[PDB]
């Protein structure tokens, strides 16, 4: 059991690119609470659907979230990060 | 062109895996001269054809192959012969 897992997980990494996407793996996982690891791999689940799309600027890579090419909306007064 | 990139690096990763799987995303990283991110990225073009498995061990992540898994196999189409 593994698909229901990333499945899980890819949800939360997805929300937080809702509020403000084009950001790293780790600094995203401070906001989600997960593993550096746990994080990329999450989003490697939204990559299967292209529910993200990646950009890479000066060497460092960018995960933008799918809605800015149909509806997207930072409605959420910015989640903080722990 | 992010499925194109992606796609190649992916390639790259998995011939690692091929030759050594079970190994940790940083080590793996600096097999396949790519950073952590890029290649936990890579890996996650692999889960969308689930070609990698992650196991969580004392809260460290592996990432094994699908040859291990030799279940991708199925039944024959069944059609009307004429």
């Amino acid at each position: 059991m593994d698909k229901k897992i990333v499945g899980a997980n890819a949800g939360k990494v997805w929300h937080a690119l809702n509020e403000a996407d084009g950001i790293s793996i780790p600094e995203l996982a401070r906001k989600v609470n997960l593993s550096v690891e746990s994080t990329a791999l999450a989003v490697g689940w939204l990559a299967r659907e292209n529910k993200v799309v990646i950009e890479r600027k000066n060497g460092l890579i960018e995960i933008y979230n799918e809605g800015h090419f149909d509806f997207s909306f930072g409605l959420e007064h910015h989640h903080h990060h722990h």
